[PDB]
């Protein structure tokens, strides 16, 4: 009969239940427990494992380069940013408010760290997330258009609830491809948030994309409903370098 | 806590477990046997329900017009066929032996009834089964060819473990399309069984397909490893008509 | 030290040597012959295993549906073909002589069986072989041409030393596509032998291709240097069927 | 039988084993040796030869102009650098720590020699290495991008475990292409070490690349995990010139 139980558990797609079937049976035998409570505990454990696996798969599908979280963020080293606003962002209210989040400032101040923290929080709460750099997004859209399948890649970049665009400005974009970025900003306008991190001021975006009018349209769509953070302070990388030296 | 159990059962894709959770819990409380045996009974009931649903889905996907069984076949009305051979067929040994089944004889003698019985038995033991008429098969193959997707339809007609070709001979096949049939008979040769029901003897197949050489090739391929039944006797439809009149 | 031996054997890409290292060492210790002879035996076994793996890979790339050999061929049941000629073919002299091999006769007389025997014999002696049906070859060439990459598939059909074309005559080839076959016959003309199995006489090939001039050109190119076999006798499939019944 | 052994050894891609086959056979015959130990010795010698050839091939693939090592470096002539730190670097702990190595100072003080020594040490221990000058790297990346194959060259520059950038500052980089260099620093950041030699201070990097912001970002990414050596003293080339004159 035990083998039949194992076979049924494996057939109903309950591997962890089969693995822990003996342990839970021993626990129920040693200590008197109602059947309802036993089943509730077993199903809750199975659901916990399923949710953990789902979160891991989501993190795999979001192409996050290095998992980070706000818990490791030292606001003492970055007094230029009000931690209250960051905590408000972590509420994920902007997702329902359809508001983008624009991080700005010098290199190595936590812009990418904060963006990845927000993306990780969104993933934890079940919000589909996708992380990518501006150069990579533009190149992928250009390649998809060259292959006559731009719509598929546009759906790929528009479906995620939270799209993170990292390092918008370090590498100048090819003007002929700049419009691709606009399309995303145009298709996620009042549909989904965009978490965009950059070191360039808005007025310089025309240089980045090589089209002043297109840059102005992109900025109008992106800044219509968004939260703009202008971070400042010394680079954290240099801080760690000095600490190691000292 | 019970609502949590219901939600978990719904999330685990076990609707019947959620539906019958209360009844089984009450039975276990009133009658205490064991936690292991209680879970065994629950999972066995769930497996039975899932198996029934899968069988129904297979029947729906097998394009069987009506559902028959060997139980309803009265061998007293058709003494010309030995029931022993039919029972041997019902063991589905021909599936492993790659043997084809051919039913021949006048109309209304149970050829299609036996073919559908064999198909239903094959579906019962989990073997994929498909049923189609020769005229419809040829027409669908021609239409797929005209639209440049003959390969997809050929895969559809070759995937099933047991393919039943019914009423091959009442309607003469289009000479420009009869070759399509051969292709199927060529692709399933020594790979999957074919259950073909017809009233025309083998020597007459040349008339049906409009090509003596193609007919001979088809017959040699189909009759290599095959069980040929030449049923006889008066039509059963007329027997029922006489019984109703009398 | 033995672990180092295992690691070195794995690094040199000799898995079988590492796996059988213990057995050969035990044999050498129990039975002493010579270091040179021990290494000779080890290397002979390794070469045999490598040759077997290479033959398996070639068969994977040779597209041989079922493996047959001349040993299982019963010339007593097929006296219409002189076994001496088949043995002469087994020498593979036609490969150097640039001579094709054409089999003709009624269905189910061993034509495909002999063609696959020749193909397997060629594969054994390191010759590249590729087996295909005429209809499938024509379909693949047409699809490649429609994709603008016909020459790639043409090379794929031309690269193998021995190309076997089966079922030429049972299905009429598309007149708009039969020329593709001609191209192969043109490209392998006195370049690499072709083993073609068919049931139609040469004069009828026009009906197969729908063009008398094209059929005549194909016949002239194929028969310029070839060995023609005209087999006769009852189909062996029907003989096996009668034996099973009797 | 000896010819068979030689043929098998050559087929199994063991040239040196066959070359020394007679010598090893004579050594085994003259002095009694267990077969296991004899095979261990033979495989060890083959592995040593393979390792030497692999190291030489890696040296050829990595464009090192002249081969040097630490043993040839005279710390007495360059007291400005502590030998202890160089020896610590030779342990290759930075590879596990993802720490870069920057050499700075006047020309001809051994920066290139030390970089080549570290690269050779990395190659010897089996770590993939690559050497190039900054101008050459920038030009190659620009040419690859102009051909629409920037990703392939980026992989080429990122795949090596230890990348050496020699003479970063002697030749000013084209402002339109400086970003290419950043890409490498952007992709090798926290992934693989970089050994960079320069005669320019960090504050002047903006002049080298012609973009203050890009230079600052490159420096922040490079110095996050790095070991910086400020070498001083007279030029070694001038020292040799004076010694030859005197
Ligand atoms: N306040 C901080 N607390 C903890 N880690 C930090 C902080 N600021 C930066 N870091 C770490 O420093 C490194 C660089 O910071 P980060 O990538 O977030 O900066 P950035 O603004 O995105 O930089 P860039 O412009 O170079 O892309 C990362 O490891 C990041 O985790
Ligand atoms: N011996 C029998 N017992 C029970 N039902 C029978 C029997 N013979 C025939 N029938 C029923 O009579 C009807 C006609 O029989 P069936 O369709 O199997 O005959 P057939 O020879 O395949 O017909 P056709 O040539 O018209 O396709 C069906 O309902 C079949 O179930
Ligand atoms: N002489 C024989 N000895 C053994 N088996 C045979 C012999 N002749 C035919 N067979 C078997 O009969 C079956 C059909 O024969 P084969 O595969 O050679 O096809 P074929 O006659 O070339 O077919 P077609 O004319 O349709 O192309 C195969 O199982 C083959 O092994
Ligand atoms: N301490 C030393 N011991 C041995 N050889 C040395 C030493 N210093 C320099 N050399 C040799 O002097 C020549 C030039 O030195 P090297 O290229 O290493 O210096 P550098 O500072 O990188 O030069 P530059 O900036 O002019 O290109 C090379 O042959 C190097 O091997
Ligand atoms: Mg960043
Ligand atoms: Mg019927
Ligand atoms: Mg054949
Ligand atoms: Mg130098």
């Amino acid at each position: 009969m035990k083998e039949r139980i194992h076979e049924y558990c494996h057939r109903l797609h309950l591997p962890v239940m089969a693995e822990r079937w003996s342990a839970m049976a021993e626990y129920a035998s040693t200590h008197n427990i109602s059947y309802s409570e036993f089943l509730f505990r077993l199903l809750e454990a199975e659901i916990v494992e399923k949710q953990a696996r789902s979160i891991q798969t989501l993190i795999k599908l979001s192409k996050l380069p290095y998992r980070k979280t706000i818990d490791t963020f030292d606001f003492t080293a970055q007094p230029s940013v009000d931690e209250r606003r960051i905590r408000e962002l972590l509420t994920l209210s902007f997702i329902d408010r359809k508001e983008n989040i624009l991080f700005l400032g010098p290199p190595g101040i936590g812009k990418t760290h904060l963006a990845i923290s927000i993306g990780m929080e969104a993933i934890a709460r079940g919000y589909k997330t996708y992380f990518i750099t501006a150069h990579d997004l533009v190149n992928q859209l250009r390649r998809a258009d060259q292959e006559g399948k731009l719509e598929k890649k546009l759906r790929v970049f528009v479906k995620p609830t939270v799209l993170i665009i990292d390092e918008m400005g370090y590498l100048k974009l090819d003007p002929n491809s700049a419009h691709y970025l606009f399309q995303v900003i145009a298709r996620r306008y009042e549909h989904a948030p965009i978490i965009l991190t950059s070191n360039k001021s808005f007025g310089e975006w025309g240089e980045i994309v090589g089209d002043s009018v297109l840059a102005t349209a992109m900025l109008d769509r992106l800044l219509h409903h968004s939260i703009i953070f202008n971070l400042k302070g010394e680079s954290y990388r240099l801080r760690e370098k000095r600490l190691q030296e000292e």
